[PDB]
């Protein structure tokens, strides 16, 4: 949505490490610049891959 990542205003490394350690942890592909459906596409591909592996299994 309208929210976006804000770069730290600090000038020392400690502020940067505190900021990254305090990251929201709700990473979405939109962080990378990719569309948010990229995760859905990747999960679909992984599910198809698991289906193929299970089919090869028997």
């Amino acid at each position: 949505g309208h929210k976006d990542i804000q770069m730290p205003d600090g000038i020392r490394r400690e502020e940067f490490v505190q900021w990254v350690e305090l990251l929201p942890d709700t990473q979405t592909p939109s962080w990378l610049g990719l569309p948010n459906n990229a995760e859905r596409v990747l999960l679909t591909t992984q599910g198809v891959d698991m289906i193929s592996k299970m089919l090869k299994m028997q």
